[PDB]
Order: C-alpha cells, then structure tokens, then sequence
C-alpha cells in the first residue's frame, strides 16, 4: 500500500543497497512489505535493535508459523523447522547435536580438514591454470566435511544440493515447487536416519536414530528436520562464502597480498570478511513480538513481526570504525555474521575452520592467484536467499 517493498531492489554481488545506512543515520526501525505473507514488518537496521530483537524471549519464531505473517520465502515456516522453535523446547533441539559442534570437537577436525583441502587442490594444479575454483575446491571441501560430519553418503552430492537449492529459493521457485521439494528431503533425510534402526553409526545420523527411537519429548519431524536444516547449512554457507571471501580478496588485489605476506592473519581476516560479506541476501526468519518490546526509536507492539539485516547491523559505525571499509587489524570485531541469541548459527565454529583452511592453504600456495574472468561476467547466484557465485575461474 504505503510501505516500501523489501528487498529495495535486485542485489549487485556483495554490494549492501545504500539505504541501509540512510536508514542507520535516520530511520532504524522502518516499516516494510515482505514479498510473502500479509501485512508490514518492522525492518531493523541497527546492532544494538538487531540483538534484543535476536535475543529476547519477548520475540517468538514459533509465532512466524502463521502463514499471514511476512517472510522473505514463498512457503510458510513449519512448527518442526529448527528456526521456528522458541526456548525451552529450541534448547532441547540443539543439545541433539549441540556436543559435535563446540568449538572444541571441531578444532579436532583441522587436520583431516587440512588434508581434505590439500588434495583438492592438487586436483586443480594437475587440471592445471586457469581453473574453476568453484569446481575444484569451493563445491567439493564443504560437501566432503559434512557428509563425513553427519554419514551423508558423497554420491548423493547432485541430489541434495538440487533439495538445498531450492530450499534457499527466494524468488527462482514457486510456493509448490518448493514445498514439493521439502516432502522428498524430508522422506529422504527420514529414509537415512531409518537405516541406522538396526546398524547404528558413528556419526551425527546415528545420534538422530537414537533420538528417535529413546528420547520422548522431540518429534520424529523435529529430529529429521534438524538432518535436513544441517545438512543444507552445512554445505550452502561455506560454498557460497570461500566465493565470496576470494572475490573481496582478488578483486583488491592488496588484500590478497596483504595475507600471501602474513598467513598467521587468515583467522583475523576470515572474521573481517564475515562482517563485511551479505551471505544473506536480504532480511532474515521473522521474530513476532509476544508483548510489546522496546527498541532505540519504537516500542513494537504484541504482535508486530520484525525482520533484521545482518549485513546492516554489521556495519553500524555506532560499533565499528571506518565500518565501509575492509580493515584485517580491527582490535574488536563484535559481528553478527553468525547470529545471535537462542539461534546463534550453530555451525559457527565449522564455518570458521572451512573458511581458515580453505584461504590459508590459497593464499599459501598460489601466491600468484588472480580472477581470470571479467569481473562484469560474473556469475552472481540469482533467486536465492543467500549470495556466492556459481563459477569462479582463478588463474597461478
Ligand atoms: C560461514 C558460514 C556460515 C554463516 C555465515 C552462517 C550464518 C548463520 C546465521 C546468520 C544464522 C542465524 C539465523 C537466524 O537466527 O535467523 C545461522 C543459523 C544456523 N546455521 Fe549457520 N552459518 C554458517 C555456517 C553453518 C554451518 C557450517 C552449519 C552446519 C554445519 C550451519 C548450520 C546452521 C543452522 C542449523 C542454523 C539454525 C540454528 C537454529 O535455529 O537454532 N551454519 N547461520
Ligand atoms: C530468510 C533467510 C533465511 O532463510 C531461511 O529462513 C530458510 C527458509 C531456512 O529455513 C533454511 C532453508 C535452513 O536450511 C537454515 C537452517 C539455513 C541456515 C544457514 C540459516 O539459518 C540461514 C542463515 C537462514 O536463516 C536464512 C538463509
Ligand atoms: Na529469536
Ligand atoms: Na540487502
């Protein structure tokens, strides 16, 4: 009616729309139309509005399984998507699988990760220069890592990277297609967790098999569903954002140099780049006020839905320096790449460790690395939840 559509426009590569900080200066809380669902949202802009509104009990996912209530993806959310679950019962959920993703079990994956990586990459020196690093290495280390991760067999790659894909789907597919598309991963993810009845595994599928069959108080949907949320996760982050570090990287090309000169910088630089990078393409999973809830300019009241943009909070110059430029030596670096509060990514420590061993091993070994396709031909994802590129040929 009145209310600006959002998104504001197509997206450009990695480009946040300059509205955004005319916003976080003038309007941090602003009202929008979501291209599904019925009504307004309260886009928030701001880091300070983006945690209370990610943090706070006050705030609801569960309350976003109405089918009127704004979102940024054609199909409602179902109660049994792990996003859609509200402490305590969210908590339940996460202790699931919570144990193979402390920060401490997914240090002792680096060496078969280094190992993994390093092999990839010999693959892509025998193809020898100019190479698809999308074919060679971004596609294939983060699906290797969680199909070991979960016991996911690898020649089901083409498979469910088709599901994940439309799963992500923003405006590429339809309401139906989508839907159709959450039955089949949901009987297949259900089919898999099945054959673990009676051979049990050491793996992640294993402990959902044990879940499904001993614990009384998680659903069967909210236990496969957690199979289909980290296998989806697990390979569509990491694949779309080594593309995306590597295009900021190249495309400065003194950014590159800056850690071909000083590796021990990579880890520092991984998180520099999460701050700066919309891998989320626009807004989020909406949270419903469940009583009216404070935030810098508005009250929102019991019932309004918000929406945050990650990359907008991460640029707040109320929190980050010079917070438009890529800065490798910030002394603080607080981003919300990941999230916060109760839905805090929960792969955030395996994120991490792809993207570190992945750019350590690059920036390593091919000192020399260049783009060796015009930067106006690059083939940025389109109709997706989320942004990385569907190809990228590299150069040493
Ligand atoms: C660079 C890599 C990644 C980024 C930038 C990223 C970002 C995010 C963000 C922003 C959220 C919060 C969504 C919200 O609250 O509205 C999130 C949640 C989630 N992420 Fe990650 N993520 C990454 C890697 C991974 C990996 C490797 C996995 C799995 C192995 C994963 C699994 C999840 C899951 C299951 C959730 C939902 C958690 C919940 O609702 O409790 N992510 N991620
Ligand atoms: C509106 C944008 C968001 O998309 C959604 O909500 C999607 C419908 C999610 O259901 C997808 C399919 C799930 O698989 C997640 C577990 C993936 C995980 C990486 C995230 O949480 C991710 C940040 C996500 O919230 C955003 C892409
Ligand atoms: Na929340
Ligand atoms: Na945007």
């Amino acid at each position: 009616d009145a209310v600006p559509a959002y998104p504001f426009s197509l997206p450009h590569a990695l480009d946040l729309d300059p509205h955004y900080a005319e916003l976080r200066r003038d309007e941090p809380v602003s009202r929008v139309r979501l291209p599904y669902g019925e009504g307004t949202a309260w886009l928030v802009t701001r880091m300070s509005d983006a945690r209370i509104v990610l943090g706070d009990s006050r705030f609801s996912t569960a309350a976003a399984t109405d089918p009127a209530t704004p979102r940024m993806f054609p199909t409602p959310p179902e109660p049994d998507w792990v996003l859609a679950q509200d402490p305590p019962d969210h908590t339940r959920l996460r202790r699931l699988v919570g144990k193979a993703f402390t920060a401490r079990r997914v240090e002792e994956m680096r060496p078969r990760v280094r190992s993994l990586v390093d092999s990839l990459l010999d693959d892509m020196v025998a193809h020898g220069s100019p190479a698809d690093l999308v074919e060679f290495l971004a596609v294939p280390f983060p699906v290797a890592v969680i199909c070991e991760l979960l016991g996911v067999p690898l020649e089901d790659r083409d498979l469910f990277r088709t599901f994940s894909d439309a799963m992500l789907s923003s405006t590429r597919l339809t309401a139906a297609e989508i839907q159709r598309v959450q039955q089949d991963f949901m009987v297949y993810m259900d089919g898999l967790v099945a054959q673990r009845r009676d051979a049990p595994t050491e793996d992640l599928l294993g402990a959902l098999a044990l879940a499904t069959d001993n614990d009384d108080h998680l659903t069967k949907g909210e236990i496969v569903n957690m199979g289909v949320s980290l296998l989806i996760a697990g390979h569509e982050t990491s694949v779309n954002q080594i593309t995306n570090l590597v295009h900021l990287l190249l495309t400065e090309r003194k950014r590159y140099e800056s850690l071909v000169a000083d590796p021990a910088l990579v880890p520092a630089a991984v998180e520099e780049m999460l701050r700066y990078t919309p891998l989320v393409s626009a807004g989020s999973f909406v949270r419903v006020a469940t009583e009216d809830v404070e935030l810098s300019t508005v009250t929102v009241r019991a019932g309004e839905p918000c929406v945050v943009h990650f990359a907008s909070a991460n640029r707040d110059e109320e929190v980050f320096d010079h917070a438009d430029e890529l800065d490798f030596h910030r002394e603080r670096n607080p981003h919300i790449a990941f999230g916060h509060g109760a839905h805090h990514c929960i792969g955030a420590q395996l994120g991490r460790l792809e993207l570190q061993e992945a750019l350590s091993a690059l920036v390593r070994r091919f000192p020399t690395l260049d783009l060796a396709e015009p930067v106006a031909g690059l083939k940025w994802k389109q109709g997706m939840l989320i942004r990385g590129l569907e190809r990228q040929i590299v150069s040493w």
